[PDB]
RNA sequence: GCCAGGGUGGCAGAGGGGCUUUGCGGCGGACUGCAGAUCCGCUUUACCCCGGUUCGAAUCCGGGCCCUGGC
RNA sequence: GCCAGGGUGGCAGAGGGGCUUUGCGGCGGACUGCAGAUCCGCUUUACCCCGGUUCGAAUCCGGGCCCUGGC
């Protein structure tokens, strides 16, 4: 609550300790669902692919390459100009844009247009307009989507993917330029060593013998459940465009092209093994809450609506903790004072005999651990659950005590003169006045986790209002 | 050059002042083409589309939304499940993927479509989580979409970027959309918002929730465009219709807001034509600055010898003061030895009535607004000299280097005497300067001009002993 | 509210239009304080200094310099080693660290320790440990705080400040290296042209004649209320460290040092003219809300707590708009239905005669504009206010109507049989059932802005419950 | 090299296959020191402290807090207004600023102090806004603080970075602090939190609000440190006491959370000693990789002529197969002309019983774990060859270049015959290789070794006609 | 840094060795009023900081800052 | 891509031309019970996709995918 600067200055200057100890008055007194972990700020997370793409952007930028957007939709006449005869085997792995003619009848009519199968198809077009018109060397990059049909599968390969590519245009170029660029780039993503082998594919658009495959060594990978056990993985490729191809676009200068698969680099930088689970987690049921998250989701259902009632609840737990061993039958006044224009007396009791006030589980605490919600007691048997899971800070009596106080509160509204609520055996969270949204309940089942809140609460509260 | 600390330590515990002035001996002596601005670092420049995308990724994150990647390639049955009746239409604006049959031709269409808007992918994505994650759910995604519009590029482009988000919760209203729109747009500097109901009342959104958002950005008022009052339509949103949602087993309202990246990036980076902003190479937008072109203007022939330079420096020297003398006359500029052969360097003129040096000997090469000029440093030209970039190379300079190098060629061939002249400058070559074919080919393309002319009329004589 | 996937699928497949038009049921019906602009998400803004420092970090990184932290607290023996005799005039502008000896007695005892007056004092120390031990050239930078007492002022200069400095260590160096580096850096912050003049200060730690001052041309500045009218401003300096100084630390190689004032570059990149107002806005009363922000802060005080009551309020405005011209006296039933276990009749009226039901301002709307809150009517006289300020979307009758409905709601609780609330003349927001937090009210006064909500509302509501 | 498109266009409309194989003529022919890894780009690496600061600036922004700059230099009366009684103490840990009096000496202290914690600056900053801005107010600041601790650097450092925030509102509790702590720490990968009351109950926070926050980070379990169970104290917070607040006319509770950057950055980047993480130069942490040192191993003398190379390539060639032949013997490696003078190049050996080439002629120079080795490619060495970086230069190579260049020196001096030998390699020089003084001085400093040894025993004979 | 007029209450604005403005504005309040009102009550009695002069200084003097007509 | 055993309900698990498992689990419910229970009710009657065989296929055949003992 707010307070008075002057009053506190004038009292603190005379009796500082008083003022200080009094500061407590300005703090908010919280009802159960307003207490950490039940309260929390949140923040947006970012997807591993896009994190990687942005990193890659900064990687190429820092080594002097400039950003560019190449043509994505291209007349397949360009694959023919770039591959020669091999051209027809490349277009078999491509997609053609088809449209709908000018109702329920209509059917897609293919066209000549394609969706680039790789950044190269467009580098040519883009380079043709500026290779002889810009100061040399020209260093450009583009990280963007491409398409390539893959044996009609999502498992053998996704249909779309990102390629982080670049091009170096200079008068004098050797394969040592791709190597120099491959290293200056990967070394920023943590790789420490590199090996370059010649690609047996020897593609028509690359000067023969320049098409190199690049292997990098990454620490994170060493001793990994994968095959990249030794830390080495093929992470990129490159070459020097053929003059035959450059001609078809009238490019007079030699051009080094080095590109890389973004999906794979993300899998490495963020620890994934299944490309599809990495980019499409939701769709592949790869969702997950943390114990912390689930604990925050366990809420108290019935809660006293009066400052008086909160006290009443406090008192029932207060006096239940003390006299939790008084053999039955007994009774104690937990709270007496007035609420809602009338005096009230609330008592903790046990009617049955040959036992004690509170059952042997009244003090059990609800704690989340490795995905399940347990209703357990702080025993040297549940040490791990309490030291590793996250304790909700609610015990059976706590949940009950709030139930009770809400009841006696409702009574003193319905004018009634007496109300006595009692808890017997606990089968589930409901019996402890504790709930969780229907979505969290489904996440838990979907995830094959359990709710295990059971026990002998046997706690009774008698109230008499006037 | 490297030095010795003790030397300087003691060499100055004695007399500081001289030790200090001595330091200059450690500085590199630069030959003409190793001098600013002919030397410089460069760096990557990013593209405005992508910068904007990134700015949006951050803008969505700072307001709670987590990033997701939505299905791009989709069976057209999804568009049918989401639009219902009007679906027949909607599909005429999408593309379908076709493929070449494995002959033992013509591409054979399939039932797969490229998403025309992000919504097609959102329902799919949400069906796996909307019932198992704590509410609210706030997801977003800036990604590519494909749309055929008539079949023109001035109308719109085939591919574009959508920056959109979904907001799953138990109780939503058109107000949640407005709130989000503001939180996101305020971060790009928009100051005021106005919402209006979008007439097209699409069937995928609850009736009357589809809203069009207008925003006032200060950059825009005064705009050489029609956003002159500063307002512009920049986004749209709606709450999905349970008709569509129910098709995916999503049991809660879902707000969907989205905004076109291209329009935003054009506002932010100041572009008027989308295709010029996105594909500036393909649309002739290449652009070197003045400082960049100056950087490219180099001295063609330079003296390799240490004395080769001390020479041209003198040729340029004496001919600077005695440039005015009348013809004929001749001053001795240099004398010493190179390639182990003592020589004498002379600045001269033979003809009569004229003078030693033409009147353009001290004209400096300077770049301004894309053109390379060769002009004298007169008040008539201050603007060019003070807002353009002066190459630092004058007509004599360009020359004195060609001279001092031609004598170095005399000594190499045992020869005994050589005399190279200089009269009328019709260009850069004539002044011993060049620019690489690509920058020349650039200056042409950008319809720019080189104007290096003038009366140099300065001759050099030297004979190697 | 949530809904049923199956029920909606099975009805939409048969009668799509029905389902669709029915979708409206799942939308939340909002009470007045839950309507935009009264609702809004927010986000953290960043300070111009730190934005700039981070930009500068990326600027040096992209041009191949590496990050370093230099010594900030230094034995003044280092100024003596670096400046020679000029050393004592440099330490007069410095701060010495003083401590408190080992109560109320105690007094600070100076020491030999200083707080670097510039990044240079520390570059020497840092460079001594690695100039001969690392591959050449060495490119390092550091953007960090420095101190320099300035004639006992905050106006003539702040005592602390950031310096974004760097060093180039190579065997061969000329002043053309500082120029090349000054440009590759500034060109990233938008400057397009540069001029370098020799600094008359000719400082002892720089090889004579190398200490260059750097002037850059920036567009943003052209035609500016400043002196940088022409777009040129001195933005950095540089030099080549003296061998005399390098020796004192045993540095054998030549070193180029170029640094820059971060505060000034921020002022340019974010449009400020007073350094102190830029870094310490709060302290200099430079705070500010937007009309949008203030509009969001105008809340409705008394609000119906029953779905029934919201309707009642809706009806009073409903029937007040229609019959707002019926000469007095008159009366109309606005709403009749039951609320809280009893039937209720609410009427709009005017008891006085020779006028009409509603006053001539009942429809005035509260709109924020250029900082003041106005209670005005959509007249071709207030076009600008409505087209430029931000309309709250609340008019006198709206605020009142909610008051009323809350009253009749309270009545039907106190069992009462009749209640009649009436609005006469409006002097302020209070009279329209509209408030603003005490802080926003103070911001408005502090900012010298006004609240101008006046007018003849004269609206009456009679209710009769049973 | 540049080429002609028509040439290749037609030159292949005829026979593609050959036009393709022809392209290789456009590739640059690289001399030894222009080959990978002797060539490479480099780039700036950022410092872990500053990266962490930046990561925190983002972390605070994504949770609502706006950035502010707080007063650093402050009159000690503020510490007195905020701590009250215990203020006497608190000031003994701060520094005071002293200055030299303008003689017509010793520094004269003033009453100004460098802030030891961020709180000293927060009250000042908040007094101007806590009553005039809409609540809540959420501010933060990652900046420098000064603190004397005993007078040791192993204990703590004099300066450090504080990442802190304030949260002004009408109703706060210890819960707001925990919530914020989680929102901020979760973004650095901490998964579980435990809060405990800080015993020191400082007077600037309401009694019993001062909390110590412990967080579980997965990197930390297994930790070669004592955070082995993964938990660590990483931040602290409290709600200010109105005793302090009232001194500034702030009428609302204020939550203050703060966390040390240095500890966080050490966790994130894996450092055990703060001063080694912050000042790695001053504490000998310089570190070149293997690939970086390989890059620095260069061929000292290289043949300038085009044929100068075609030569050494052959010297290296024939001596590769016929390396095994017994002594004496002699093979003709090259014959053609350079500097316009036909010559013959021979690989030979005179002595007896031995062989042409020593047995270490094919030893490759490779870098591994900081040391430069000269070893043969045997299974005994795979680990070195497969995890280190092979310079690509073998003993003969290093040599054949020295040879082919010594004959180029024979032709330059009109001479007619020269013969250079090669026996026992005691090092890098002996194999015609060098590393710059700085990398050598580095390898020493990092107590690393160079091991270039072996029986080369290979001699070259050639006579220029 | 050199000559000079000067630093008054939230804004404004005269003034002047002791009491002393005034306007705007504000906030509290009253009203049979159908439009931006009317009226009563309201300040921390305000005159930068350090010295001097005096019984007394915002008013006088010295200095030091703070705006300037400035060189 | 080549040989072969094969793809059963949320998990598990036999089976087999028509009816047909079963265990775990779940959810709904009852209880005088002081600790993780007891009992009644509960499935979309489940057997990948396209053809064939048949009056009838999850059960038979051909093909196509999906795990494999694989070359």
């Amino acid at each position: 609550m707010k307070f008075d600067p002057q009053k506190y200055r004038e009292l603190a200057e005379k009796d500082f300790e008083a003022a200080w100890k009094a500061g407590k008055e300005i703090l908010a007194e919280r009802s159960p669902n307003e207490l950490y972990p039940r309260v929390g700020f949140s923040f947006g997370k970012e997807h591993p692919l896009f994190a990687t793409i942005q990193r890659l952007r900064e990687a190429y930028l820092s080594i002097g390459f400039s950003e560019v957007v190449n043509p994505l939709i291209v007349e397949d006449v360009h694959v023919k100009k770039q591959f020669g005869r091999e051209a027809l085997a490349v277009l078999d792995r491509c997609f053609y844009l088809a449209t709908l003619p000018k109702f329920k009848e209509l059917k897609p009519i293919s066209s000549t247009l394609t969706l680039r199968s790789h950044m190269t198809t467009g580098w040519f077009i883009t380079l043709s307009h500026i290779a002889d018109k810009l100061p040399l060397p020209i260093k450009l990059f583009s990280i963007d989507r491409c398409f390539r049909r893959e044996q009609g599968e999502d498992a053998t390969r996704l249909y779309t993917y990102f390629s982080a590519s670049c091009v170096l245009v200079d008068e004098e170029l050797s394969v040592d330029d791709g190597k120099a660029v491959a290293e200056a780039l990967l070394r920023q993503f943590g790789f420490e060593n590199f090996r370059f082998r010649k690609d047996e594919k020897r593609s028509k658009y690359y000067i023969p013998d320049t098409q190199t495959e690049v292997f990098a060594f990454h620490p994170k990978l060493v001793g990994s459940s994968t095959k990249y056990s030794d830390g080495w993985i093929e992470i990129a490729t490159f070459g020097i465009y053929s003059p035959t191809a450059l001609a078809e676009y009238d490019i007079p200068y030699p051009v080094m092209n080095l590109g890389l698969g973004v999906e794979r680099l993300a899998m490495i930088l963020y620890g994934y093994d299944d490309v599809r689970k990495m980019v499409y987690p939701q769709i592949h049921g790869e969702i997950k809450l943390s114990d912390l998250d689930i604990a925050r989701e366990i809420k108290v259902k019935e809660v006293p609506q009066t400052a008086v009632g909160l006290k009443i609840a406090q008192s029932i737990v207060e006096t239940a903790e003390k006299h939790a061993s008084e053999p039955s039958p007994c009774s104690f006044l937990a709270f007496e004072g007035e609420m809602m224009g009338r005096n009230v007396r609330v008592y903790v009791v046990e009617e049955e005999e040959n036992t004690k006030l509170c059952g042997p589980a009244y003090a059990n605490e609800v704690v989340v651990y490795k995905g399940d919600i347990y209703g357990i007691p702080k025993t040297k048997k549940w040490r791990s659950f309490f030291e590793e899971g996250v304790p909700t800070g609610i015990r059976y009596i706590d949940g009950f005590a709030y139930y009770a106080a809400r009841k006696v509160e409702e009574a003193a509204m319905r004018e009634q003169e007496e109300v006595k609520v009692k808890a017997r055996i606990v089968e589930n969270l409901s019996d402890i006045n504790l709930y969780i949204h229907e979505n969290v309940r489904r996440y838990i089942l979907w995830k094959k986790g359990k709710i295990d809140v059971r026990g002998p609460l046997f706690v009774t509260v008698k109230a008499e209002i006037e």
